[PDB]
């Protein structure tokens, strides 16, 4: 584990997904990633699953993820809900 300029966004199955501060909001990627990561978490349950997930890609159809396993001090603020679920045949992610 080491210091990094990344903040938490959402957790899926128990994996805190952080994003690069030097990037826009990932409201649309929220459901896209939360669903993608679910796959990896499915195969890897409990400790098996990754510690954190660095999700990137703001615009220009940018979609890049990173599996990081290193728990470190951190925290969030507050969240309510998003209520979204866009469909797509060609999912570059998965």
């Amino acid at each position: 584990p080491s210091q990094t300029s990344f903040k938490p966004l959402t957790v899926v199955d128990g994996v805190a997904v952080n994003m690069p501060n030097n990037h826009p909001d990932l409201s649309n990627w929220l459901p896209s990633i939360e669903l993608c990561v679910k796959k990896y978490n499915e195969k890897h349950t409990g400790g098996l699953k990754p510690i954190e997930v660095i999700a990137t890609g703001g615009q220009n159809n940018q979609l890049t993820l990173n599996y990081i396993h290193s728990p470190e001090v951190s925290g969030e603020n507050i969240t309510l809900r998003i209520v979204a679920n866009p469909n797509d045949a060609i999912k570059v992610c998965e």
